């Protein structure tokens, strides 16, 4: 079979800030997906420095399915969470892994409508007290899509996610969030140009809103670019910005 293979870089800035470049490479065979990506999170003025981690991370996909009518498929995964504490009492590093386990899905309803999502079952593991972070989590996006042509579509999703402790007497880190994210995804020739919107239904921890635009450019020479922009708030501003390349080339 054909081994299809990626490679690519991102730079996002996140700003009320924060400095996240990553990078990433995968290798497609058949129904199986193997992916490799490095991330790292720190402040925009590291150089004062302060607190900051990386977050290495390995995915393998398995397509059970893909027809027209019914596709199934499913990711495990696992991330370390390299954390380097600055001016904090305790130890200065900390390693948190994150076990991953999601099925995703696509069932054709109509010849124009859709019903897709996935879901993703997480354990988080060792440092949590000086991480805080609960130790179970699940999260879901899933919803329907109406394409109006090959031109446009429509996708709205219901998006959940919560925290919990597996570990009876520990609350540290349990959280829910319900949104509905709404999508239209625009393919232009080359050009890929996505507003969106997150409406906040609710969310508790221990109204939020965001509209974004994402665009993304394919020279169609196997070199794809991307640019993205968000906006968030509450009443709690927020700025998300990001660019990318990817490389696709294949093989056979
Ligand atoms: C095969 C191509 C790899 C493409 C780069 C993706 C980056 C992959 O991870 C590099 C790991 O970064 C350093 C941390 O020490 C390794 C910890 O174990 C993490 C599991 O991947
Ligand atoms: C930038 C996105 C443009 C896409 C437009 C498609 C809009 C489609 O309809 C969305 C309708 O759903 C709205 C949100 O859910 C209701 C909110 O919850 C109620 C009270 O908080």
């Amino acid at each position: 079979n054909d081994w299809h293979f990626n490679i690519g870089a991102m730079y996002e800035i996140e700003n009320v800030g924060l400095a996240e470049p990553s990078v990433y490479f995968n290798a497609a065979n058949g129904p199986w997906r193997i992916a490799l990506a490095y991330y790292q999170e720190g402040p925009v003025d590291y150089s004062k420095r302060g607190t900051w981690f990386d977050r290495p991370e390995l995915e393998v996909h398995y397509q059970f399915l893909e027809n027209d009518d019914f596709s199934f498929g499913l990711t495990g995964g696992f991330r370390n969470y390299g954390y380097h504490y600055v001016d904090e009492p305790g130890k200065d590093t900390a390693n948190m892994q994150r076990w991953k386990i999601a099925p995703d899905w696509d069932v054709k309803l109509t010849d124009d409508l859709r019903f897709n999502g996935w879901l993703s079952m997480y354990k988080f593991a060792n440092d949590l007290n000086t991480t805080g972070y609960a130790d179970t989590r699940v999260e879901t996006e899933t919803g329907l899509q109406y394409t109006f042509n090959e031109t446009v579509a429509l996708r709205v999703n219901y998006y959940l996610e919560r925290g919990f402790n597996m570990d009876d007497s520990r609350n540290n880190g349990e959280f829910s969030t319900q949104e509905i994210r709404a999508y239209l995804p625009l393919t232009l020739g080359n050009h890929s140009v996505t507003p969106y919107t997150r409406i906040g239904l609710d969310r508790w921890s221990n109204d939020f809103n965001r509209v974004g635009l994402f665009y993304g450019y394919d020279f169609q020479n196997g070199l794809s670019v991307s640019l993205e922009y968000a906006f968030e708030w509450q009443d709690d501003k927020f700025h998300y910005a990001g660019v990318g390349v990817n490389y696709s080339f294949h093989h056979h």
